């Protein structure tokens, strides 16, 4: 997965360094949904995932499977 830093939906240069796609799943009683995000490093995506769950205001059991680079939040 590639990520562009120009927002031109086109990969060219460092944008072709190699990114990582992750599936962010939020399981909440009041907030339930799913999504996906790509980042250069799981570190960046992590902060994105943590920011996402926080944006939902849902917190509980956080579980991630590197087998599919997917995170699920159980409230």
């Amino acid at each position: 997965c590639y990520v562009d830093t120009n927002n031109d939906g086109a990969y060219e240069g460092d944008e072709l360094s190699g990114t990582m796609e992750y599936k962010l799943i939020l399981n909440g009683k009041t907030l339930k949904g799913e999504t996906t995000t790509c980042a250069v490093d799981a570190a960046t995506a992590e902060k994105v995932f943590k920011q996402y769950a926080n944006d939902n205001g849902v917190d509980g059991e956080w579980t991630y499977d590197d087998a599919t680079k997917t995170f699920t939040v159980t409230e």
